[PDB]
């Protein structure tokens, strides 16, 4: 619907559609994106007009007089009046041809009248629209287009049709209209609106969402350019400072004040077109000094400046003898001109060692601009030259009177010894024996000394930076350095490093939502301490005394993301620097070396990474035949000796169905997790569409037009996906040289378990527990992808994508830099200047764009080196965790590695490492050796394999077990090494009770 | 093992609390958003990396 | 650890910067400029443990 | 034809023809299986690979 | 261990000390440069915004403030780029550790 | 430095670290600003097919017990004369199995 009811404060409800609402612009229209803009979206009153109804009113902008307002009506001034209706040819006006009657400043009446026949200029009477002044056609606007949907009129005279400013009249005081329509559905609206700052989302030049920056959380939303804030910490300001006192501190001096009055007599005439023209014969009179009225120097310690204006009229003969009428009335003003200070700011405690005003240009450092301001324009007529010397002997004061006023222990605007700012000034006990004032490394005043008693005062900012904690789109806490309320929070607590304000009731056992270091913030706003992770400990290679061996194992799955490749870009240096202009190319022929260097660097980087990636990826046909969910769910490829197993997947299939590729995928060889990661984190690489011209070009086509070519990357993603699929399918490949003979996944898992530790319980095996744990872990991971490791992986991929996008965005936006030239467009420069003058302008653009390209190349090379190191790490991970079991401790995740699977991810891959997690320990009495006695011959026996622990069972029989898993086995004589001596920690035994 | 992470308030660095400078910087708010987002994401990634290493 | 932390290398409390009891030091001035160094003593303690 | 200059899946031969570059194929990795009919590499030749590190 | 303790208050000890000293110095200089970038005028009458607004009319002062804004944004972008590069290098070092 | 230590001065147990294939030895030469390594690897050109068994279920009347290969990296198979042999999986180097190559366990697998 087109009718909405304004909320408190005059804000459009979030449920609106903005069917007849546009963004007002003086230039080009944004097609899509989010923008923080100052737009007339504060709806004071919304007048709904029904079908066949009549809306007739005369509105003055300084007069919020309103007729009907569905909703509350504000009492502020109205800036823009908007008509949101289909302004077709079936809209009738009660004033005849006139649709709008404008009363401008000075009583001038202007009309916007549409006729069915063309009206000649300065004469009186498809629809052709005109601006009429006194019944004569003053300006031709054009025929009414068939698609007008909104007309916005501003109090300053600007007209916006469908969002674009097509004409501006004089500032308007009052607007009379009388309209009626019948084809405007059910209701059409007239909105009185005021400007406000808001974040607007636009899609296809149409408004979709308007977020007003009216609250603290909305301020954060506008600062982040998004209406959905992720949980985290955001920098904010503690408070806002306004309406503070003023403090002035100056060195002691005599008090003598001089008033300098400048008299300006302006001469005005009426031109042939009725515009008031200010005469250059206007006179300036300075105070008399040394028999002269043309030069005046300040000779006291303090001074003030004032201007008095008189007006006279002429009749094109430069004889001023009349009084200026309403049209010819003007007021004399003084503008800055080329001076480093303004005339109106001289009475603002500015200090000089010498200040003289003159009417002659010689010896002058700068000049002011004397101008006459009329009701419509402002014209410069004279020049007032200034000769000044920097110092502190002479000060300009607001008025004649001690100038030293100091406000303490409160926010104030200070001017101390020439340094100005906003801050709080306090008295300190410190004794600094040198200097008058002190500044920081950034040049900000930190303290100053009173020259009467030597007391040192410190200066601090009124407002400081704070950190706001946002969880679920609301502010729950704030870390700040000042013990004052902020962001609507009242309760607070003290921390050794800061103050923490919160919604929590402070005069806590909760799960923190957002954490950094040892600090955590929960959902209810409470502050919690984050301690270091605790673990049971590492198993030690001890074989003496009571030792513990892990026994009961479950499965843990850990997710890791590693980047493998970048998104390579080719740049045409000539097209980037010169937008196809032949003259710019001729100029760039002298810089051709720089373009050659840039192109060579980019091409060599791309070639090296392609060579690196090419040698890493490979597939196997037989492995790819088994790499699918359908293959793992059937027994077609199983060796006939596995007739008991229903299929390849078995009990593990419930977890393998989300990792293996399936036919229910957008692309080939794609799995569920891969689709989730490529859709929840991330377009078209066809270039033939850019040159078609069938629609407005998108961002990629525009970048191509700028000479920026993103090289193909879909092929690399397909190669990575097939590579990971082949790696997954090779686990179950029974033999290599023949057909696709497959083994059950359970058999491969058993082989991996035997590699970890020799399994000695052939009959009583429980792989169902491990399979169920794996299935539940994979299910949780899949749910989380659509678990800190999953969060870290997601953050890493998101960061990679964002950085890749921003790198090209910055380079593209660097093309709108003028680089101290009249324009950033080469065609514009060559269409306005002669070639000798235009070449100098084009040279600056050339140098700036070459510098930007060099910066982009350097950043790209650094990124490429980092990704090369990351690719080396990924290759090591694939070789030592997926294609084999590594003997390196802790390399394939935290725990005892069993096997790893891999999937393709944006610009890289993700690994699922499966580890054994112990849940119990067995305690055994371990011995370092056996001291065997056979009468007079006593000899020692040590375990040959240093990784085995020797212990004794209840029946006094020696057993050996590995320390990774508790898999006891009977010791034999071949497991021992005979040595001469014995250790004190050995277990005594006889020849009869020896193993084997 | 780790760096010394820094948070920057872009508005306070560019404008020393001046409201008029903030009004002017409302037209560059995108650059400040990019800077803050980059710094915050870098700090969060290193904190996540360090957290999983120590025990 | 003490030898390395004293022969090669301050205060991370922000509440002292806004007190105004003396002239601000380098860290407080940087804070005033909108530059916040995040806590690192906790990380050093974690590494030591 | 044998491509002379390649990038990704695109290759250009000496005669100007455009060819597709597919991923490298291999027989596969030997698996630690000791059940059923298995294959063990027997006849070996020597391959030399060159790597540069700064 | 006694010799190492004496040296800390043996080429490996010297290399370790040099590495830690370099890390600390680089970390300090990175922030020092950014802080000192705030006294650049960037072709304006002053590097203080309060000074500019106390001497010029708002139409004249906005043009002066725009140059400072652009210069400080450029300095912040440079600082961010350097920080990200340092972070990547330290990430590789952390993997080694 | 890792490459020199683990590929030139020794043979690394890491799979695929010293080139694509089964690493035999590496040599090194000096290059501008660095070095180049020649990695020598074994490239197989054929495969031998054997019938491998995961263990031996030995029966001695009423006492039935299992035997597993002590070294997990060895494949157990049978020759034409019904004699058990062990071979590594990297190279086909069959050898006669002895009692010291087996571990005795209670149960048997299918
Ligand atoms: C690498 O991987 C290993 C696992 O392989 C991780 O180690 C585990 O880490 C967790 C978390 O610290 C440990 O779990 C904790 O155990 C404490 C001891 O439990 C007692 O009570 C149980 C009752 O069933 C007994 O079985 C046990 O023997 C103990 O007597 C618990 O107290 C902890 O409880 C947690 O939850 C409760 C309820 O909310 C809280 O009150 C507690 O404060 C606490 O938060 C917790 O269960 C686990 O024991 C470790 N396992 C092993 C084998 O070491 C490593 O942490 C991981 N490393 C890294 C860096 O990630
Ligand atoms: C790591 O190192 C290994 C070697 O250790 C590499 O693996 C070899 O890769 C090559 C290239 O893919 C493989 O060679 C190909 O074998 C195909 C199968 O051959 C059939 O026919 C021969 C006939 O003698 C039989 O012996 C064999 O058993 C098969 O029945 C061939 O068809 C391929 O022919 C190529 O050339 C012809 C002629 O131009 C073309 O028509 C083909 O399309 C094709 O291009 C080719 O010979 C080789 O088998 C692999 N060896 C092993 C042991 O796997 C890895 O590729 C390498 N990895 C990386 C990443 O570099
Ligand atoms: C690059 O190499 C890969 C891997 O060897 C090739 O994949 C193969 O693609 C073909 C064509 O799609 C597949 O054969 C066909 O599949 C369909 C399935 O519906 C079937 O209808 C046909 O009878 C036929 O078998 C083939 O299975 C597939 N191979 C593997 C191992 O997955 C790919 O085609 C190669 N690309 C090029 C351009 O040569
Ligand atoms: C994420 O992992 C958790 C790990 O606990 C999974 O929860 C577990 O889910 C299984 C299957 O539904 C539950 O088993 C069932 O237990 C009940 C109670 O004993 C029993 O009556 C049922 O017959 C069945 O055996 C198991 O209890 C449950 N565990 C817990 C602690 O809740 C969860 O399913 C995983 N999520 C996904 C999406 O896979
Ligand atoms: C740094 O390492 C050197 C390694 O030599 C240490 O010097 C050694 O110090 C020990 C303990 O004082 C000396 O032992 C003594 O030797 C004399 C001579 O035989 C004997 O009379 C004493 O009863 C005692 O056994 C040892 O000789 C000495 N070695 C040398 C080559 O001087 C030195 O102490 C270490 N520094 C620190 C601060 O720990
Ligand atoms: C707005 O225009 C309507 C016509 O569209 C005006 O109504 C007319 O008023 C005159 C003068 O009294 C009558 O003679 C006509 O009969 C009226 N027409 C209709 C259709 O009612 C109306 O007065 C105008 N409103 C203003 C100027 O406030
Ligand atoms: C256009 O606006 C002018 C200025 O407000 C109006 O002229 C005023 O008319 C009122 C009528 O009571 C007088 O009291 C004022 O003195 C007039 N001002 C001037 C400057 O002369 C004028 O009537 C308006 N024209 C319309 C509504 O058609
Ligand atoms: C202007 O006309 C348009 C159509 O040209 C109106 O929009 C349509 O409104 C009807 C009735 O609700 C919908 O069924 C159509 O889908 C709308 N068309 C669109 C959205 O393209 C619009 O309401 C009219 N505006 C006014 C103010 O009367
Ligand atoms: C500025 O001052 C000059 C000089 O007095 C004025 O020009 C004189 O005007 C009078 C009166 O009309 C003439 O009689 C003289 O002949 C003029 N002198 C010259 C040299 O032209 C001028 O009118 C003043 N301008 C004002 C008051 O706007
Ligand atoms: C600097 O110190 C002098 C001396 O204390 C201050 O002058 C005093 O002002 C108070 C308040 O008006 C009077 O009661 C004292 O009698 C003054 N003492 C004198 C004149 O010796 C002076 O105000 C201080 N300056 C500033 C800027 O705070
Ligand atoms: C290892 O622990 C066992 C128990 O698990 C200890 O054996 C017990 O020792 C206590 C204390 O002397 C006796 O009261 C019990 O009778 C013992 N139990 C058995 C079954 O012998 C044993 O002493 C511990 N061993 C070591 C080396 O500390
Ligand atoms: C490892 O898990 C097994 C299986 O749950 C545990 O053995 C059972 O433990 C429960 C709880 O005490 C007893 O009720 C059962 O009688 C046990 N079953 C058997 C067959 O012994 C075992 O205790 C766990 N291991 C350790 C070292 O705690
Ligand atoms: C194994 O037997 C030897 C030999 O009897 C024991 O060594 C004796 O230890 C006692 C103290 O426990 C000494 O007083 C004897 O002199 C030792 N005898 C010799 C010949 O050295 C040894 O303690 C026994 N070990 C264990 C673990 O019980
Ligand atoms: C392993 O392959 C061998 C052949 O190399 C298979 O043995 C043959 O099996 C076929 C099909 O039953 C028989 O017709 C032949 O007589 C067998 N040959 C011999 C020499 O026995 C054997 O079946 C395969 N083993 C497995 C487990 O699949
Ligand atoms: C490994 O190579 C050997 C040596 O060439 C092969 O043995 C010969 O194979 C050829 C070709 O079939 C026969 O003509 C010869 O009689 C074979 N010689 C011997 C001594 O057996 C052998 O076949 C190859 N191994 C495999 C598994 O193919
Ligand atoms: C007055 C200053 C107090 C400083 C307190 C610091 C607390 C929080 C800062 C967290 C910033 C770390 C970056 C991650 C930000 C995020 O999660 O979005
Ligand atoms: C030549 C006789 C002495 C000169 C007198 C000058 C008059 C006023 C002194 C102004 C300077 C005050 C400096 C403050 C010194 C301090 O307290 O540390
Ligand atoms: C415009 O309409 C009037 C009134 O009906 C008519 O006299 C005139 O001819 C029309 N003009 C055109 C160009 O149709
Ligand atoms: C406007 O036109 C009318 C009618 O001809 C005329 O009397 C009047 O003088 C005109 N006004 C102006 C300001 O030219
Ligand atoms: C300014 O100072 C006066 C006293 O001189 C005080 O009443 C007033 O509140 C102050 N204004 C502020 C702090 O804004
Ligand atoms: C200067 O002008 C002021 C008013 O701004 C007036 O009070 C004063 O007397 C004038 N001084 C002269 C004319 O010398
Ligand atoms: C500063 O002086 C005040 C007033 O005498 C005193 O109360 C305070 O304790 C002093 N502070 C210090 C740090 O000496
Ligand atoms: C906070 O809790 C106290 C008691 O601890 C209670 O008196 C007070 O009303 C609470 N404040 C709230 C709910 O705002």
């Amino acid at each position: 619907t087109n009718v909405f009811a304004p909320t408190v404060g005059g804000y459009i409800p979030d449920g609106f559609s903005f069917n007849n609402w546009f963004l007002l612009t003086n230039d080009s229209t944004f097609v899509s994106g989010r923008f923080v803009t100052n737009q007339p979206l504060l709806v004071n009153c919304l007048w709904p007009v029904p079908s066949f109804g009549v809306a007739a009113q005369e509105f003055c902008f300084e007069g919020a007089q309103f007729s009907q307002c569905n909703g509350v009506s504000l009492n502020n001034t109205v800036d823009v009046i908007r008509f949101n209706l289909n302004f077709t040819a079936d809209v009738q006006s009660g004033m005849g041809a006139t649709v709008f009657s404008l009363n401008t400043t000075g009583g001038v009446i202007l009309e916007i009248s549409c006729y069915n026949d063309t009206v000649r200029e300065s004469s009186f009477y498809p629809k052709y629209c005109y601006v009429l002044y006194n019944g004569t056609a003053l300006k031709y606007l054009g025929t009414l287009p068939p698609s007008v949907k909104e007309i916005a009129i501003s109090k300053w005279g600007h007209f916006y049709i469908n969002g674009y400013n097509f004409f501006s009249t004089f500032p308007i005081d009052c607007i009379s209209f009388n309209l009626t329509t019948s084809t405007s559905g059910a209701f059409w609206t007239i909105a009185y609106t005021s400007y406000t700052e808001a974040l607007v989302q636009v899609e296809n030049t149409a408004i979709k969402k308007v977020t007003y920056c009216n609250s603290h959380i909305n301020n954060i939303k506008c600062s982040q350019l998004t209406a959905n804030l992720q949980n985290g910490f955001y920098p904010v300001a503690s408070s806002e400072v306004g309406l503070v006192n003023k403090s002035v501190v100056l060195l002691p001096s005599f008090y003598s004040h001089t008033s300098v009055n400048i008299t300006i007599d302006l001469g005005m005439k009426l031109s042939g077109y009725g515009q008031p023209i200010a005469s250059a014969l206007s006179n300036i009179t300075l105070p008399m000094q040394d028999n002269n009225t043309d030069v005046y120097c300040i000779r006291s310690n303090q001074f003030s400046v004032y201007v008095h204006s008189t007006c006279k009229s002429s009749l094109w003969d430069n004889v001023f003898n009349s009084d200026c009428t309403d049209v010819l009335h003007a007021t004399a003003v003084i503008k800055t001109g080329t001076c480093p200070f303004s005339f109106d700011k001289l009475n603002n405690y500015l200090t000089f060692n010498k200040f003289c005003l003159s009417l002659h240009p010689v010896g002058a450092n700068c000049k002011f601009d004397v101008a006459a301001r009329t009701r419509t324009n402002e014209q410069v007529v004279r020049s007032l030259y200034v000769i000044y010397e920097e110092g502190d002997n002479i000060a300009g004061v607001p008025s004649d009177n001690d100038l030293s006023v100091l406000h303490l222990d409160s926010c104030t605007d200070y001017n101390i010894y020439g340094k100005t700012g906003i801050g709080i000034i306090r008295q300190t006990n410190s004794t600094l024996l040198s200097g008058l004032y002190y500044t920081s490394l950034s040049g900000d005043l930190l303290g100053f000394k009173n020259v009467t008693d030597g007391v040192v005062y410190s200066v601090t900012p009124c407002d400081v930076s704070a950190q706001a904690a946002v969880i679920d789109g609301t502010i729950v806490g704030a870390m700040t350095s000042i013990n004052s309320e902020l962001l609507g929070l009242t309760h607070w607590t003290t921390t050794p490093n800061f103050y923490y304000y919160s919604i929590y009731n402070y005069t806590v056992d909760c799960e923190p939502i957002i954490t950094y270091s040892n600090i955590g913030v929960c959902k209810n706003g409470a502050l919690v301490f984050i301690n270091v992770t605790h673990s049971d400990g590492d198993v030690q290679p001890i074989s003496t005394g009571n030792v513990t061996i892990p026994t009961n194992f479950t499965i843990s799955v850990q997710v890791e993301y590693i980047q493998v490749y970048t998104t390579p870009v080719s740049i045409d240096c000539s097209r980037y620097v010169c937008n196809g202009n032949p003259r710019c190319n001729k100029l760039l022929t002298q810089y051709v070396s720089a373009c050659q260097t840039i192109e060579q660097a980019l091409a060599m980087g791309a070639r090296l990474e392609n060579m690196e990636v090419d040698s890493m990826l490979f597939v196997s046909e037989n492995a790819l035949k088994l790499a699918s969910v359908e293959a793992f769910n059937s027994t077609e490829h199983l060796d006939p000796i596995y007739k008991e197993w229903p299929n390849i997947g078995g009990s593990w299939l419930g977890g393998l169905k989300d990792i293996l590729p399936s036919h229910n995928s957008k692309r080939k060889y794609r799995s569920a997790i891969e689709d989730l990661l490529f859709d929840k984190v991330v377009v078209d690489e066809d270039y033939k569409r850019c040159t078609g011209g069938y629609d407005i070009a998108d961002l990629v086509c525009a970048q191509y037009y700028n000479g920026i070519m993103v090289l193909p990357g879909v092929a690399n993603d397909d190669k990575m996906t097939m590579y990971t699929a082949s790696l997954a399918g090779g686990i179950t490949l029974g033999a290599l040289g023949g057909g696709a003979v497959a083994i059950p996944f359970a058999v491969a898992v058993q082989a991996r378990l035997n590699y970890v530790a020799l399994q000695t319980d052939v009959l009583n095996k429980n792989q169902q527990i491990l399979a169920n744990a794996f299935n539940q872990a994979i299910g949780n991971i899949t749910q989380a992808f659509g678990l800190a490791t999953v969060a870290k992986a997601l953050a890493k991929v998101q960061d990679v994508v964002n950085t890749q996008g921003q790198a090209l965005s910055h380079l593209t936006v660097q093309l709108q830099n003028n680089f101290q030239a009249i324009s950033s467009s080469i065609s514009d420069i060559y269409n306005r200047l002669d070639p000798p003058s235009a070449d100098a302008q084009v040279d600056r653009l050339i140098t700036g764009r070459l510098t930007a390209l060099n910066a982009f190349v350097s950043q790209t090379l650094t990124r490429q080196a980092e990704v090369r190191a990351s690719r080396q790490l990924a290759k090591d991970k694939v070789n030592e965790c997926v294609r084999s079991q590594s003997q390196r401790f802790g390399f394939c995740g935290n725990g005892t590695h069993l096997f790893s699977l891999a999937n393709a991810a944006p610009n890289g891959m993700i690994f699922f490492h499966t580890v054994l997690l112990p849940t119990a320990y067995e305690t055994v009495t371990a011995w370092s050796g056996i001291c065997a006695s056979d009468g007079d011959h006593t000899f020692g026996l040590v375990v040959k394999d240093v990784q085995l622990t020797l212990f004794r069972n209840l029946d006094d029989k020696f057993y050996l077990t590995p320390r990774t898993m508790y898999q006891p086995r009977v010791a034999t004589i071949s497991d021992f090494v005979q040595i001469e001596g014995c250790d004190v920690l050995f277990v005594n035994a006889t020849v009869i009770e020896l193993p084997g």
